[PDB]
C-alpha cells in the first residue's frame, strides 16, 4: 500500500469553454485546468482502481489501501476549504466530481471499513456532501448536468454513511434531472450546449444510471419513475451514438461523434430495449472514477460484495 499524497483543504481549477454555448475548447484554458486539478483527479483514479481491486479479487489489501487513502485525505480536511473562482465554478464542479469518486470507493469498500475508519471517513464525505448541496441554493445557478453529478455524491455518502438527510437530497436531484426529460427524450439545458448537446446527454444520463443503481443496493426501482422516463433519454443517446442526424437537426452546430460512457453497462441489463446497446458494451473498456471507477465490473459483479 503506497502512501497517500497530502489532501489540500483548498481546489483551484479553470474553466476552458470560449463561447456561452458551453462547447469551444481553449486548449490553453484546458492544459492549465488539467495541471492545476492533476492531483485531484489523479487521487480519484487511485481510489477507484484499488476499490476495483476489492470488487475483483475480494482482495482485503486492496480495500484496507482504498481505507487508508480515504482516511488520509478525511484527516487532512481535503477539499473542505476554499473554492477558487477564476474565471467560472469550475472549482465547485471538482469538488461535486471528487465527492462521487471518494465516495463511490468508499461504498465499494465498506463492508471492510472497522468503526474507526468509519468515524474519519463519515463525517468528512457528509461535510462535503452538504456543502454541494449548499452550493445549490443558490437560485441564479442552473441546475444542468452538474446539478446530477452533485446529486450522486450526495447519495453515496447518504447510502455509505447510513444519513437519511444525505439519501433523500440525492433523490431530489435525480428525480429534478428524470422530470427534466422532455418528450422527445431531450434535456432542455444540455441542447443549449452547441456541438457537445450529444455529448452532454450522456453526460447528464451516467450519473442518473449510477443513482437509480445505488437505489437498486436499497431495493428501490427509480428507473420506473415517470413511467420508465429515462428510457426515453437512455434510447436517444443511444441512438445519437450511431446516427447523429437528429440532434444536428435540433441543435444549430454539427455535433462532434460520441461513443456511450459506460452507463451502457448497467442499462443493458436493466431495460434490454431488444439489444440497442450491444455495440457500446462491445466497445469498451469503461473506467470513469467519478462514477464509481470500473463500470463493466460492477455492473456484472455488483457495486457492494456485501449489503
Amino acid at each position: 500500500c503506497p502512501a497517500p499524497p497530502p489532501g489540500q483543504p483548498d481546489i483551484r481549477a479553470i474553466g476552458y469553454y470560449t463561447d456561452k454555448a458551453g462547447s469551444v475548447i481553449d486548449p490553453a484554458l484546458q492544459q492549465q485546468n488539467k495541471d492545476a486539478t492533476a492531483p485531484l483527479d489523479r487521487y480519484a483514479a487511485d481510489v477507484a482502481r484499488m476499490s476495483d481491486d476489492y470488487l475483483r479479487n475480494g482482495d482485503p489489501a486492496a480495500a484496507q489501501c482504498t481505507l487508508s487513502w480515504l482516511g488520509a485525505w478525511a484527516d487532512d480536511g481535503a477539499m473542505l476549504g476554499q473554492m477558487i473562482r477564476v474565471n467560472n465554478d469550475q472549482s465547485f464542479y471538482m469538488r461535486q466530481w471528487m465527492l462521487d469518486a471518494v465516495a463511490m470507493a468508499y461504498l465499494k469498500v465498506h463492508d471492510q471499513a472497522n468503526p474507526q475508519q468509519r468515524a474519519r471517513i463519515d463525517p468528512w464525505l457528509q461535510k462535503l456532501a452538504r456543502a454541494n448541496l449548499a452550493y445549490w441554493d443558490n437560485p441564479k445557478r442552473r441546475r444542468n448536468n452538474h446539478y446530477y453529478w452533485g446529486g450522486l455524491g450526495v447519495l453515496a455518502t447518504g447510502l455509505a454513511t447510513d444519513d437519511d438527510a444525505l439519501w433523500q437530497a440525492g433523490h431530489a436531484a435525480f428525480q429534478k434531472g428524470i422530470d427534466d426529460i422532455q418528450d422527445d427524450g431531450s434535456l432542455p439545458l444540455e441542447m443549449a450546449r452547441g456541438q457537445r448537446a450529444l455529448h452532454y446527454h450522456d453526460y447528464a444520463l451516467a450519473p442518473l444510471v449510477m443513482m437509480a443503481e445505488l437505489a437498486r443496493l436499497r431495493g428501490q426501482d427509480w428507473y420506473a419513475s415517470r413511467n420508465h422516463a429515462i428510457d426515453r433519454l437512455a434510447r436517444r443517446v443511444i441512438e445519437g451514438s450511431r446516427d447523429p442526424a437528429w440532434f444536428n437537426q435540433h441543435t444549430g452546430a454539427a455535433q462532434l461523434p460520441l461513443q456511450a460512457s459506460g452507463w451502457v453497462e448497467f442499462y443493458r441489463l436493466r431495460s434490454p430495449d431488444g439489444g440497442v446497446f450491444d455495440a457500446a458494451h462491445a466497445r469498451g473498456p469503461f473506467h470513469s472514477p467519478r462514477l464509481g471507477g470500473d463500470l463493466t465490473l460492477m455492473a456484472t459483479h455488483g457495486i457492494v460484495r456485501t449489503p
